[PDB]
């Protein structure tokens, strides 16, 4: 839309208060034009046609129930893109500030959110298992992450490559998490998750195994549902990754962390220079190996310790 650019105000899906980039035009609009292309949200009204109406507002403030779910994906993937520029130097997600579009209220009782290759699409959930995903910043930055992860790794959707690609979007889905400072933790999820039930989530990547997801490798599910296991076996990947981040001691092996900062700079590295459509997980060990030796010397404690955590999941 073409217009005069100004700040609005709203509610999030979780009641708070928070101000969003808008776009005047006889209505205002959910567009930014701080960041790159743009920044824009859509209206799927319920039903599953893509991407819907370019969300349209009379007075510039998003109070209302149904405004909710859109405020949050508007303004998350602000802060994701923001995470990406300041921290890694990457403008929007194919390097050149290609336009993020995003459409909420898609379909009826919808407990996803997904990257579909060209945008981002948000159910609201069925208000049981889930209330609307895009208020949960760790899910607005895993689905991102995928569409940066597609514009350069490129690992296919299956197998371990599909459960690293998983993996990376729960790391930066976490780092973007703790960037925000929004009450940040490792678990994957949950502040969209069964509103009913207090300290559960998804996933978690310092304990893949509470939730029944493998923490080594010696317990990959080798079947073929969810594609080989992508959401399953990405559990190994998100341990080690927590124990290069954070130490501690995993089936006897001991690893030395070395904070989240370097944790996201190595994997980041790794990603977007050494991985490939198919790597397996042996080679993102020594894709993160070569990148920490890059950054900070094959003598470091950073390397000696991502070896150590993949040591602990048992990836040679
Ligand atoms: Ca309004
Ligand atoms: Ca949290
Ligand atoms: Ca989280
Ligand atoms: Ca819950
Ligand atoms: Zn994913």
């Amino acid at each position: 839309i073409t217009g005069t650019s100004t700040v609005g105000v709203g509610r999030g899906v979780l009641g708070d208060q928070k101000n969003i980039n808008t776009t005047y035009s006889t209505y205002y609009y959910l567009q930014d034009n701080t960041r790159g292309d743009g920044i824009f949200t859509y209206d799927a009204k319920y039903r599953t046609t893509l991407p819907g109406s370019l969300w349209a507002d009379a007075d510039n403030q998003f109070f209302a129930s149904y405004d909710a779910p859109a405020v949050d994906a508007h303004y998350y993937a602000g802060v994701t893109y923001d995470y990406y520029k300041n921290v890694h130097n990457r403008l929007s997600y194919d390097g050149n500030n290609a336009a993020i579009r995003s459409s909420v209220h898609y379909s009826q009782g919808y407990n996803n959110a997904f990257w579909n290759g060209s945008e981002m699409v948000y159910g609201d959930g069925d208000g049981q298992t889930f209330i609307p995903l895009s208020g949960g910043i760790d899910v607005v930055a895993h689905e991102l992450t995928h569409a940066v992860t597609d514009y350069t790794a490129g690992l296919i959707y299956q197998n371990e490559s599909g459960a690293i690609n998983e993996a990376i979007s729960d790391i930066f889905g976490t780092l973007v998490e703790f960037y925000a400072n929004k009450n940040p933790d490792w678990e994957i999820g949950e502040d969209v998750y069964t509103p009913g039930i207090s300290g559960d989530s998804l996933r978690s990547m310092s304990d893949p195994a509470k939730y029944g997801d493998p923490d080594h490798y010696s317990k990959r599910y080798t079947g073929t549902q969810d594609n080989g296991g992508v959401h399953i076996n990405s559990g190994i990947i998100n341990k080690a990754a927590y124990l290069i981040s954070q130490g501690g001691t995993h089936y006897g092996v001991s690893v030395v962390g070395i904070g989240r900062d370097k944790l996201g700079k190595i994997f980041y590295r790794a990603l977007t220079q050494y991985l490939t459509p198919t790597s397996n997980f042996s080679q993102l060990r020594a894709a993160a190996v070569q990148s920490a030796t890059d950054l900070y010397g094959s003598t470091s404690q950073e390397v000696a310790s991502v070896k150590q955590a993949f040591d602990a999941v048992g990836v040679k």
